[PDB]
């Protein structure tokens, strides 16, 4: 199943839903236990993993540090132990079974810190920060290695990239977009990494391109039907969703889906309300 937790409407969601791309449902499921938008969703050992993002209430506006671990087969989130700083629009990879959370913000202060959680061990640790502060920051992983791609720095939108080593703890710039975004869906689909919608200052855009390692290059693929900025992205079954986000006018709910062998975009559902800065992820489908 596609999860999909947390999100924005005008107010930090709670959601967690889960869509099955063969029954076109939407199963609603565990409520996280604090609203959370700009927050990002991996899986490590069967466990859906929501990691940084905000609290936006009527009360109160707290970016947030918090990890927490949702299992398929009890539908019940628990705590984990949280990150260092809080980090609102984080991206997130995992290598070795390790989520390395990557960049966001803590109110003014915008992160080049990255720093890596270990399930079994319930730690946190930090290791070397980006050579670029970065939030909105689109995170994929490519043969063990960690790239973060795109994001605000503060006062520039960005096109670059850069890739973690994570035997020699270090960071080095690789080759940059064709265009500037932040906020954009970033993952690595077979064997390269996609890049799809985003900002750029000043349009939400509907553009995606594809970086190959072993040419170094980004090239442009079929755009998406609806731009979109703040979206989430997942890969299923050899094809890429898209889910939400926020064209400029309206958070959306449309879910398009991309094929690389006919380089097509489909919608194929939307959820249940529109929503942007999600957090998306893939694993077992709940139980009874």
């Amino acid at each position: 199943l596609i999860y999909t937790a947390g999100g924005y409407f005008r107010q930090s969601l709670s959601y967690l839903e889960a869509y099955n791309p063969s029954d076109g449902t939407w199963l609603r499921l565990a409520d996280l236990q604090v609203p959370r938008s700009g927050l990002a969703g991996c899986v490590v050992g069967g466990l859906l993993y929501a990691v940084g993002g905000r609290n936006n209430s009527p009360d109160g506006n707290t970016d947030s540090s918090a990890l927490d671990c949702y299992n398929p087969m009890t539908n019940q989130w628990s705590p984990c132990a949280p990150m260092s700083v809080p980090r609102n629009r984080i991206g997130v990879g995992v290598i070795d079974g390790h989520i390395y959370a990557v960049g966001g913000s803590h109110g003014c202060i915008h992160h080049n810190s990255v720093e890596r959680y270990e399930p079994e061990r319930d730690e946190w640790h930090l290791v070397a920060p980006m050579l670029t502060r970065r939030i909105g920051v689109g995170v994929a992983v490519l043969n063990r290695l960690l790239y973060a791609v795109g994001g605000f720095d503060g006062t520039n939108r960005l096109n670059s990239a850069e890739c973690y080593y994570p035997e020699r703890n270090e960071w080095r710039m690789i080759t940059a977009m064709n265009t500037i975004r932040s906020g954009a869906g970033v993952c690595v689909l077979h064997n390269c990494i996609y890049a799809a919608g985003g900002y750029d200052g000043q349009d939400q855009l509907n553009s995606v391109e594809r970086y190959d390692v072993a040419t170094a290059t980004w090239t442009f693929v079929a755009p998406m039907k609806h731009r979109r900025s703040a979206l989430g992205i997942t890969v299923h079954q050899g094809r890429i969703y898209v889910l939400g986000g926020y064209d400029g006018h309206t958070f959306l709910d449309s879910v398009e889906c991309y094929d690389p062998d006919t380089d097509t975009w489909s919608e194929v559902t939307r959820m249940t309300s529109g929503r942007s800065g999600v957090g998306v992820a893939v694993t077992m489908e709940p139980s009874r």
